[PDB]
RNA sequence: GUGAAAA
């Protein structure tokens, strides 16, 4: 055949890449297409033919899949805000837990491990807690809005689709605040200007609002009367942070914070209790779906009043100080100085004072408390995609903990990870996937371990 | 390197 740019040729779709591209093979090429479906057949037009791979688009829908979500606003797919979202539910769930299953086999040779269908989301809209919304010039206007997949082209944007519709309005509200007072976008083009983000954070249940402006520079032209504004049109703003970030890096904060406004923290509540939560700390985007998730690991756990808790990745505390007054001891470790900060405060809110944290990175503190004789009987860890290290997981299976639950964002690392657990002595017993990031591609875990002898 | 997150 010979394929070349610009051809068009017919095809079916027949799988799903683990981020929701549509998979066609033709003349030995595996071609990914964006918004195509299994069992779809389309004109294919070619963009880009590689030696094993390709990159098409749909020319024309020929037969359309009947699990297709005709009302999604594309915009949602193109800025990967819901790069799923042209799915019908029920089969995102269902793509899902192949996804866990796939993952299990193909990197850890998994095939008999029960793994339970994906825990779904009722209204599976208006999830998220939190927004980092990027600010950046488009056809000369300040716009907020998101990036189009695999680049920095901002997508303007004021219904965000998967966000609570208050930070919606407060990041609306903010943008015109930005254009009337004439701050800066940054450009990344030319290293210049001054807002480069607005990051706003929700509690679920509290409604107390964090803003934060992320910023190049100290110096923010008439932010007093901005702030002023803001917090006339939302009362509750409890807090505005300014963030300096002055590096061409694609992280979106620096490591200067100060508040502008209030305080340095919201409260919100996870599985009943009170949890100060800072800016720079992590907190689950989907409290809803994530205090579900919490409960599955507990229940995996079956804890005990006699146990040992290691909460590894702890951040504000939220799973160890969930358990702390049914077990022992609570150990956590958690990198961030802000974070295991809240965590300490947390802990003395709830009146828990058998919870012990440490601010250093998991494999350290694993090290350290493996040298002082710790004995947990159960390990909880909670890592950011990238998984754990492997002298983390040797020396976690060291203390010979009889369970561990590991709780994941990213499935191919989970699975990495799991793998050599099974190799120092550790059996996988069973995963339940649940939807933290409905619309997405993302899959979030948790997997029960236990100790063979 | 954090739903998107280029070089
Ligand atoms: N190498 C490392 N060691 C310890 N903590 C780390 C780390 N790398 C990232 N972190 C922290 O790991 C956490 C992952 S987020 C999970 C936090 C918490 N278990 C919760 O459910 O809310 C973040 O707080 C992040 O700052």
């Amino acid at each position: 055949m010979m394929l070349k740019k610009n051809d068009i040729v017919e095809v079916e779709i027949v799988d799903l890449t683990h981020e929701g591209a549509g998979v066609a093979k033709v003349d030995g090429l595996v071609f990914f297409v964006e918004n195509a479906l299994p069992s779809e057949k389309i004109l294919m037009r070619v963009l880009k033919v590689n030696k094993k791979i390709g990159f098409g688009k749909v020319e024309k829908y020929l037969v359309q899949s009947p699990h297709r979500n005709q009302d999604l606003d594309l915009a949602y797919l193109r800025s990967g805000i819901a790069d799923l979202g042209h799915l019908s539910y029920p089969e995102q769930l269902k793509f899902k837990t192949k996804q866990v299953k796939d993952s299990l086999y193909k990197i850890a040779g998994i095939a008999d491990v029960e793994v339970a269908e994906t825990l779904g989301m009722e209204h599976p809209v208006k999830y998220r807690n939190k927004a980092q919304v990027p600010v950046r010039r488009v056809n000369g206007v300040l716009e907020t809005g998101f990036f189009r997949k695999n680049s920095h082209n901002l997508m303007p944007l004021e219904d965000f689709f998967i966000q609570d519709p208050v930070i919606d309005q407060v990041v609306v509200a903010l943008r015109d605040l930005l254009r009337r007072f004439d701050l800066k976008p940054y450009d990344e083009k030319e290293q210049s200007g001054l807002i480069r983000n607005l990051v706003v954070r929700r509690g679920h249940y509290s409604g107390q609002i964090m803003v934060v402006l992320v910023t190049t520079r100290p110096k923010v032209f008439r932010v007093d009367q901005l702030i002023e504004q803001v917090i006339k049109q939302f009362p509750e703003i409890v807090s505005v942070m300014q963030n300096i970030n002055d590096q061409n890096t694609n992280a979106i904060f620096g490591k200067e914070w100060r508040t502008l406004y209030g305080q340095d923290y919201i409260t919100d509540q996870m599985l009943g209790n009170d949890f100060q939560i800072a800016g720079p700390a992590f907190y689950q985007v989907n409290t809803e779906m994530a205090e579900k998730l919490y409960q599955t690991a507990i229940d995996f756990a079956e804890l005990k009043k006699d146990d040992v808790i290691i909460d590894a990745y702890s951040g504000i505390g939220t799973i160890g100080l969930s358990v702390a007054k049914h077990v022992k001891e609570v150990y956590g470790v958690e990198l961030i100085p802000e974070a295991v900060e809240n965590s300490q405060k947390n802990a003395s809110l709830n009146k828990i004072t058998n919870a012990h944290y440490v601010c250093d990175t998991a494999e350290n503190a694993m090290k350290k408390w493996l040298k002082e004789g710790i004995q947990p009987t159960v390990i909880l860890v909670d890592p950011p995609r990238k998984g754990l290290t492997e002298s983390f997981i040797k020396a976690s299976a060291q203390t010979g903990a009889d369970r561990i639950a590991y709780i994941s964002c990213n499935v191919a690392t989970m699975a990495r990870d799991i793998k050599l657990y099974q190799e120092l002595g550790y059996e996988l017993k069973k995963v339940q996937p649940v939807d933290l990031f409905p619309q997405t591609h993302h899959v979030q875990t948790v997997a029960l371990l236990s100790k063979l002898d």
